[PDB]
């Protein structure tokens, strides 16, 4: 996961 802010990268 890189920064995509959906599957559970840091936005979780």
């Amino acid at each position: 996961h890189e920064v995509p802010s959906g599957p559970n990268p840091i936005s979780n």
